[PDB]
Order: structure tokens, then C-alpha cells, then sequence
């Protein structure tokens, strides 16, 4: 069976999870869609996990209580990890207001034997909790959508996940 | 946002699910791993969903009763569909003895607006129920692992999912 490093070598990319966090109307969703499209323009495998393809397929059994809300983030975290194991750039902007929401998903990635990168991206715009040391901090008052896509893509290239 | 046909065009492949069914020791698992490796050798995105990466991450909450067993196949069917939506050749040989097990997952694919192909592959070797009209019928007494990989790979090419 194929090893993780051989899969990445054969496919020309390393998998990871890009988790866009921020206020509900900060534009994280718009950036998530643009980032995906740009990476596909580079012929890189990238896939957006959002409420449409997840909330009513895999997660149709989940309601809206605290328990359902946490289980939703747990499942998304695990599915995101599977995509990253397949060498895909998994991108999500799913609602997740608490630091402990993103921490649940981060641990799944860092504790895995593949040590998959979890790239938390703060889309910071003018009861959400902000991240303390996010991998990437994008201030919306200074950068447009295309500039946020460029910063994220450059991070991926700089850290060896996609070709330069 | 990117459409399904644009994603396939940009990435050079169409997504699908290859569902290998047959007796537990028919070699379906060995074939699933060899098929994945061969497709990665062609630089095609392919990913195996199996008991290791699924049963103790996404599905760790499931036990071993009938209900848990059906929910397991349901979730695997849905995750497989997401992989196919990402333009990945999703491969599974998961335990699924009943015709109604494979039917649950097939409907998820055929009822989707992307009409994702569901490729049921009968690995037929000397209480499992066999498929009636499977997409591919491979007899183990006539074909070795590499020929079964070749038969399956040619089906994908012949049906427009991978380049010839």
C-alpha cells in the first residue's frame, strides 16, 4: 500500500486543511470559494466543505442543539482530514465561533501520524471568539478578495504544500 | 463558484465511486489497494476509503448492531460521493454483504444533480448476496490482481472518467 510521502510525491502536492474563521459576514465564505477556484486554475486539487454538500448529506441527522453543533464540527474536521490525507487542499469556512471549535479539528490533524498541517486563517473584519495565534491573519480593511487569495496561496507555496 | 464540469475539465478527470463487492476473502481489498496505487502512478487522484481511516475517526461513535452497521455504509456512501464531487476516483472495498447495502450508496450518487457514476465491481471468487447487474464482473479464477486492476482502469478510460 502507498505511503503518505509517496502519494504526495506522485501527486505533486501535500494535503492540508485551510480553516477560515471570522465573523459571519466577514467574507470568509467568499474568500473560501475564490481560493478554491484559484487553486483549481493552477490545476491543484482543492475542495470546499460547506453547509450545502455536508449539512444535508453526511450530517442530515444532526439538529441544532449544542450537542448537534459540536458533532457537526467534529465530522467536518474528520472529513477535512480525509481530504488532506488524499493530498487535496481541503478548504472550509464553516460556522465555528469558539476557540474550542477550531481546537477540536486542529487536534485531529496534529495528532495524526501524517501530522497534517491545520492552517487557521483569521478573516478579520469590522458571540465569536477570535483565534490567538492563527497561521494567517488577513485584515479585510486592507486587503481585497484577490489579495486574500494571494496571501493564502503564497503561504501554501512558502510552506512546501503546493509547487512554487 | 466553480461548476462541476469546469472542475473536471480543469483537473483532467471526472469523479466516481468504485465499490468493490464480494466475499470477504475474495481479494477485493488487495485489488482496491492495487487499483489505487496504479491510478496514482498515472498521476490521477484516487483515494481508498477503508476501515482504518473511517471506522475510528468519522465513525468512532458507531457500534456493531444492525442500525450502526447501516449508518456506517450510509456515511461511507456520502463521503465517497464528496470525494467524487472533488474529481477523485473514490475506491472502497468496505464490508457490505447485502444488495440493499450497495443500493443505499448507489442512490446517493445517481440521485445527485451531478449524476456521479457508481461503479459496482463484483470480485467473484470460489450471508453475502451477489449483485445482479454489476458494472464490472471479475472472476478470480480467470484474472490475477494486475489484470483486475487493468480491467477496472480500462472501464474508467472507456467511459470518459480518466484519459486514455
Amino acid at each position: 500500500a502507498v505511503t503518505q510521502d509517496e502519494r504526495d510525491t506522485l501527486l505533486g502536492q501535500k494535503g492540508c486543511t485551510v480553516w477560515l474563521t471570522g465573523l459571519s459576514a466577514s467574507g470568509k465564505s467568499t474568500i473560501a470559494t475564490a481560493l478554491e477556484q484559484h487553486l483549481l486554475h493552477k490545476k491543484l486539487h482543492a475542495y470546499r466543505l460547506d453547509g450545502d454538500n455536508i449539512r444535508f448529506g453526511l450530517n442530515k441527522d444532526l439538529g441544532f442543539d449544542q450537542a448537534s453543533r459540536v458533532e457537526n464540527i467534529r465530522r467536518i474536521g474528520e472529513v477535512s482530514l480525509l481530504f488532506a490525507l488524499s493530498s487535496t487542499i481541503s478548504v472550509t469556512a464553516f460556522i465555528s465561533p469558539y476557540i474550542s471549535d477550531r481546537q477540536l479539528a486542529r487536534e485531529l490533524h496534529e495528532k495524526h501520524s501524517s501530522a497534517i498541517p491545520f492552517i487557521e486563517v483569521f478573516i478579520d473584519a469590522p458571540p465569536y471568539e477570535a483565534p490567538a495565534n492563527p497561521e494567517i491573519h488577513i485584515r479585510t480593511d486592507e486587503v481585497d478578495v484577490a489579495g486574500a487569495v494571494e496571501i493564502i496561496t503564497k503561504y501554501l507555496a512558502d510552506n512546501g504544500l503546493i509547487p512554487a
